[PDB]
């Protein structure tokens, strides 16, 4: 067979997969995926038949209920979504190589000729608020709005939910929480505010950072009441005390939070539409929002009439062409992001009259695995790992800022360095087991042997670890001044992870005020238009701190949803 439908129709009728009239049920292909499940079982049941020792196409870290048509199309060959970050050995039937080629918003001007017909028709739906983007900010705002009494529609252009939020690991920053108090930490919303401004080089909009620190415990309490586990509190760079919240034992904060928000949206019956891209905010004759034109992958262009639109589309760190224009030093780098984090949400905000700010500030994460091509959390350093170069020595404060850590790593022999840790660090952060499972953390029972495997000077590494361990025991790093030294590297075996920088987060974006209202260049509010999460600029200034983006999306998403509901 040349394609999946053709293979099944050898022994089955069209209506084994299609509705009685033959029309696609909707852009999520809800009915059609229920039929695949009907015969093959759920994703978990299919996963029992495709087991590999350390990976499985049908059992991954993605949260929510991943549709089969996310990877299996029927009438044409299709792509494995995992290939957008990994290169596992797969043999999916009727596959084609991963290639993302999505027209820009500007390029969709070519469809003028179908857009006008859509716009001339009656609205397909009439609701109170449309939320664009199913990352942390967008689910947070959809739930908030709905909880406040508004009818919402939540769209996602991708076939799967979660954006980049689902990939987060290190934590959700908050201060003065009950979770901190249980671990015996002393903190406050004023120290979180202070750490943040200093980390953002004082470019941050102070009124936005105040909302960030003052709503942070609240956001943590909100998530926990919805079912989240945020009781592990670790340390991340540039924080004066531990404040990075995550699930028990140090699992990834990201996939967990997005799974909780999806489960909660599903319980409120929120209208969630996959493969549906927001294209153009529609305004009436006095410039206030009246709706949005969307492009459904399977059903074409239609418009939704609504009083408010909340853009929660994330950043543009996957778009290296746009990144390179703004920061030529990052051209050619690999990204840590999902394939659709390209900035089209910014283009929608601009066409509507919204202004942008801080666009030149782009953050590179210092430690991508050279071997796996994926981020390795800064929490591995926060829980005690050191960085060593090929000569077997320390060369930087490992919990310094992302900008300084990336430059120091790049300055080393080979433009990369190695994370080095033991079983005491490994056991303190369960996320480390995921790196071991990926195959990217070689191990040996002595540093001499470990350096010999990885090409690190073995006897100098042995001396380096002995010297760091005596600094830990003393309480002060006089070589690099790392201010937190939580454990000696001396229990069980040793591990090394080869690491190097990659493009990660865009701190600039659309201009919002403290109610998350989008403004134009004259600082005038555009009525009915909201912005929340990494699509906005002004929260993180010139350098975001680890853990502060998950705090930002929950807080600002929640608030945009409440204000849109009230505006109405
Ligand atoms: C690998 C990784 C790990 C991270 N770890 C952490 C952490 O531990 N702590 C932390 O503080 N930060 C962390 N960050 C940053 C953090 O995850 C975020 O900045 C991201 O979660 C922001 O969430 P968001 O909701 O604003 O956007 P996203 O979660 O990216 O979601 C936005 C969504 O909008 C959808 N969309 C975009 N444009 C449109 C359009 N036109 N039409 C329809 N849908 C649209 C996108 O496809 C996407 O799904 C991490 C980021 C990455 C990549
Ligand atoms: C779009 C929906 C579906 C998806 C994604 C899907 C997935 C697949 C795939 C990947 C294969 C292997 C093809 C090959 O080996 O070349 C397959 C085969 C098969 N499918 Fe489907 N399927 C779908 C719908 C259905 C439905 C509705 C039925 C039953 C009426 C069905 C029953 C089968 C059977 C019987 C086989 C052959 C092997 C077996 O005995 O399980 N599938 N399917
Ligand atoms: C001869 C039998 C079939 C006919 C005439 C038929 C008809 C169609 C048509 C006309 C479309 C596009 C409609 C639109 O764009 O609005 C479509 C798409 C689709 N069909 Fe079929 N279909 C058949 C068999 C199947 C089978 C066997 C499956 C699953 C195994 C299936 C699953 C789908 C899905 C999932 C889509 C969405 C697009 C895609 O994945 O290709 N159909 N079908
Ligand atoms: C419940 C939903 C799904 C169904 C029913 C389905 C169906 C199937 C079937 C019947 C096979 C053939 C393997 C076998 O059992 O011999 C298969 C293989 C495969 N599917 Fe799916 N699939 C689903 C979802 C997905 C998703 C969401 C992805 C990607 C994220 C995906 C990617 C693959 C890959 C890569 C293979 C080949 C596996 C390997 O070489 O290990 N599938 N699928
Ligand atoms: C259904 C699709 C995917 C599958 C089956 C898959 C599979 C895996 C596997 C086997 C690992 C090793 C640890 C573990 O067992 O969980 C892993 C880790 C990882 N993957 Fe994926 N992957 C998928 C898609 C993606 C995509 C598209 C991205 C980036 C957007 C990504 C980012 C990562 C990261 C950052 C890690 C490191 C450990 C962590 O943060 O948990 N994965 N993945
Ligand atoms: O887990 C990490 O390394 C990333 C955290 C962040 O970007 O806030
Ligand atoms: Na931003």
């Amino acid at each position: 067979a040349d394609n999946l439908a053709e293979f099944h129709v050898q022994n089955q009728e069209c209506d084994s997969c299609h509705t009685p009239d033959g029309e696609l049920s909707n852009d999520s292909l809800t009915y059609e995926n229920t039929q695949c499940v009907s015969c093959h079982g759920t994703l978990a049941e299919v996963a029992e038949t495709t087991k590999h020792e350390h990976y499985n196409a049908h059992a991954s870290h993605f949260p929510g209920e991943v549709a089969c048509t996310s990877c299996h199309s029927a009438h044409e060959k299709s792509m494995v979504y995992c290939d957008s970050c990994h290169s596992f050995d797969f043999n999916m039937p009727y596959a084609k190589k991963w290639l993302r080629d999505e027209p820009t918003i500007a390029e969709l001007a070519k469809d003028k000729s179908e857009r006008q017909a859509a716009l001339a028709s009656a609205p397909h739906d009439t609701v109170d608020v449309v939320v664009v983007g199913s990352g942390g900010a967008g689910f947070s705002a959809a739930i908030s709005a709905t909880d406040s009494g508004a009818k919402v529609i939540l769209i996602e252009k991708e076939p799967v939910i979660g954006g980049n939020a689902k990939l987060a690991a290190g934590g959700m920053n908050a201060a003065w929480t009950d979770q901190q108090k249980a671990k015996k930490i002393t903190d406050s919303p004023e120290l979180m505010f202070e750490d943040t401004m200093k980390g953002g080089q004082n470019i941050n909009d102070p009124a936005l950072v105040k909302v960030l620190s003052s709503h942070s415990k609240d956001s943590v309490d909100w998530m926990t009441a919805m079912g989240a586990d945020l009781t592990d509190v670790g340390m991340m760079g540039g924080a004066s005390v531990n404040r990075a919240h995550r699930p028990t034992g140090g699992a990834g904060v990201g996939a967990h939070v997005v799974q909780v928000l999806y489960d909660n949206a599903v319980k409120r019956n929120i209208d969630l539409r996959m493969n549906t891209r927001g294209i153009e905010v529609l305004k009436d004759d006095k410039g206030t929002v009246k709706g949005i034109l969307v492009k459904g992958m399977y059903k074409g262009y239609y418009w939704v009439k609504a009083d408010a639109v909340i853009l929660a589309t994330g950043g543009f760190a996957k778009n290296n062409e746009r990144v390179a224009k703004l920061d030529p030093s990052l051209k050619g780098f690999i990204s840590t992001n999902q394939p659709g984090a390209v900035g089209d949400g910014l283009d929608v905000a601009e066409n509507a009259g919204g202004a942008l700010k801080d666009m030149q500030y782009i953050q590179a994460h210092p430690t991508l695995s050279v071997k796996g091509g994926v981020m390795v959390t800064e929490a591995v350093r926060g829980n005690g790992a050191i960085l060593v170069n090929r000569e077997g020595k320390r060369f930087v404060n490992e919990i310094t800022t992302y900008d300084k850590a990336s430059a120091a790593i790049l300055a080393q022999t080979g433009k990369s360095a190695y994370l080095i840790f033991d079983d005491s660090v490994r056991k303190s952060l369960s996320k480390i087991d995921k790196y071991i499972g990926l195959g990217v953390a070689p191990t040996a029972d002595s540093l001499v042997k470990l350096g010999k495997m990885e090409g690190i000077d073995g006897k100098a590494l042995t001396e380096t670890v002995a010297r760091y361990n005596s600094l830990v025991s003393s309480g002060k790093d006089t070589d690099f001044e790392r201010p937190n030294l939580p454990r000696a590297l001396n229990e069980g075996n040793y591990y090394a992870i080869e690491v190097t920088p990659g493009v990660h987060h865009t701190m600039g974006g659309v201009m919002i005020d403290t109610k998350a209202e989008v403004m134009n260049a004259k600082k005038q509010v555009i009525p009915g238009l909201y912005g929340a999460g990494e699509v906005t600029g002004g929260v993180h200034g010139a350098n975001r701190l680890g853990g502060n983006a998950i705090s930002d999306i929950i807080t600002f998403g929640r608030l945009a949803g409440e204000e849109a509901a009230k505006y109405s």
